[PDB]
């Protein structure tokens, strides 16, 4: 049976204090009837106001990236206990190595954070048939820096770069193939119980209309949402996870 689903909002640099405060009031006033962990990641300079205003018991606040000693101590002091590491984008755009993100996941877990690590291929890798190789390389790099017990604090988000902000969502079939491959590797290499309890979320052009038929697939455990998370339809994406 599936582990607890997650619905995560990444606001990037978008929204004013007023527009974001309207979304928070909507979230606060929503009755959620099933078991789900909801996550909101505001820009750094909006973390304090979000902290003060967000009250729903099924919601936690996350930071948008954390590159060690430095900012981890600061975020921990401020009450923030989740981080979202956007590696598929940073790799594609700037050349960020797989070892860098692996080291960040390990350092965050050792400081007590829950971590959503975003892994994924480029348009060019997908078209050349290399999705499996690319994705398996990323998960393997992360695993090298972890011990078995650490996996309880890790969540994977499959976020192919061609689906981010483009309007081109993966089909339920494409998401299921990738999620199944990741889980299979984890079962063989790390352990069968670890694999069964791992959350694997899908991200890239998720919306209120397409979320339900993505969630039905065997190995999909929730969503990472960018553009549509700045809109009332985020509540529909939460409801799609049952």
């Amino acid at each position: 049976s599936k582990p607890q689903p997650i619905a995560a909002a990444n606001w990037k640099c978008n929204g004013s204090q007023q527009s974001l405060s309207e979304l928070i009031d909507l979230f606060n006033s929503t009755s959620i009837n099933h078991d789900v962990q909801c996550v909101v990641a505001p820009r750094f300079v909006m973390i304090a106001m979000t902290k003060e205003r967000l009250s729903h018991p099924k919601f936690v606040i996350a930071a948008q990236n954390a590159g060690n000693a430095d900012g981890l101590a600061s975020l921990k002091d401020f009450g923030v206990n989740w981080i979202v590491l956007g590696h598929s984008e940073r790799r594609a755009y700037y050349g960020e190595t797989n070892e860098i993100v692996a080291d960040k996941v390990a350092a965050a877990v050792a400081s007590g954070f829950m971590v959503i690590a975003c892994i994924g291929e480029t348009l060019q890798e997908r078209e050349s048939g290399r999705t499996a190789v690319v994705v398996l390389t990323q998960i393997a790099a992360i695993a090298k820096k972890l011990k078995k017990a650490d996996w309880a604090k890790v969540v994977i988000a499959y976020e192919p770069v061609w689906a981010i902000g483009t309007g081109k969502v993966a089909t339920p079939q494409q998401a299921q193939e990738t999620h199944a491959l990741i889980r299979s590797w984890v079962s063989s290499k790390i352990g069968a119980d670890v694999a069964g309890e791992l959350r694997i979320l899908y991200g890239g052009s998720v919306n209120g209309k397409n979320a339900r038929t993505l969630y039905q697939q065997r190995d999909v455990n929730g969503f990472l949402v960018g553009g549509a998370s700045l809109k009332p339809e985020f509540v529909d994406i939460i409801k799609a996870t049952q």
